[PDB]
């Protein structure tokens, strides 16, 4: 989907940042082999499965540089540390093993081709565009209905990095859904953006992430090129 669908909320003053939900990702019993839970690889773990784990927090206004690398002191051990400031979540959590979901809308600054590059330990699955992530101003009623991943990265597999090159209009807000998991040990998340004119990758998404309330009618995009 080189031409993803965007949305036109036409809201007075849009809310900055994405929404985030954190969930437990416990280790297997302390004599299991391997030590980590393999659920994160089940096809429905990112859709239904994470809901069977403990909710840690629902957070709003996630904006900034969301990238991090966490070096675990040791493996097969649940250890506590903190996320970067952009996450709006200040208390220590199990950085060695956890599940994290982000959702909202991406707003381009400049119309044209955008390349989002991702890499992750252990997993990062990205949906992008109306329908694919969720429907315009109808997130709640389409929350679990996301399509094929527009990018996906799994540590240790023959696709440990991925990118997505899409033509975007600055006039639209694009549904986005980012699902992360760390199963054990080190954790890492990299999202960068490359546009055709700007020389270097963008890593600070402060001005690009937004949240909008759902509306009865929805808010389909009012820019189209057919
Ligand atoms: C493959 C494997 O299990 N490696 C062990 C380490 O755990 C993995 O580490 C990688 C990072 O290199 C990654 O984060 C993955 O999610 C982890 O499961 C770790 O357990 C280490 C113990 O000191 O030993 C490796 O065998
Ligand atoms: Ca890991």
């Amino acid at each position: 989907t080189e031409f993803p669908l965007g949305c036109s909320p036409n809201v007075t003053t849009p809310k900055n940042g994405l929404s985030m939900e954190l969930y437990s990702y416990d280790y297997l019993k302390s004599g299991s082999n391997p030590c980590w839970d393999a659920a994160y690889l089940d096809p429905n773990y990112p859709r239904t499965g994470y809901k069977s784990h403990r909710l840690l927090a629902k957070v709003e206004n996630v904006a900034g540089n969301i990238n991090f690398y966490y070096h675990a002191p040791m493996g097969c051990t649940s250890l506590f540390d903190t996320l970067p400031q952009a996450y709006n979540y200040r208390t220590p959590l199990t950085m060695t093993n956890f599940t994290m979901l982000l959702y909202g809308y991406f707003k381009p600054k400049v119309t044209g081709y955008h390349t989002f590059t991702i890499s992750a330990d252990d997993l990062l699955f990205v949906n992008f565009g109306a329908g694919n992530a969720f429907d315009c101003c109808k997130r709640e009623s389409s929350a679990d209905d996301f399509g094929n991943y527009q990018a996906y990265a799994v540590w240790g597999s023959q696709t440990a990095k991925d990118d997505l090159t899409v033509h975007l209009d600055a006039g639209l807000y694009y549904p986005i859904r980012i699902f992360f998991n760390n199963r054990d040990n080190d954790g890492a998340l990299s999202l960068t953006l490359k546009t055709e004119s700007d020389p270097n990758p963008v890593i600070d998404f402060s001005d690009y992430f937004y949240s909008f309330d759902d509306t009865k009618d929805g808010c389909p995009g009012l820019v189209s090129y057919d």
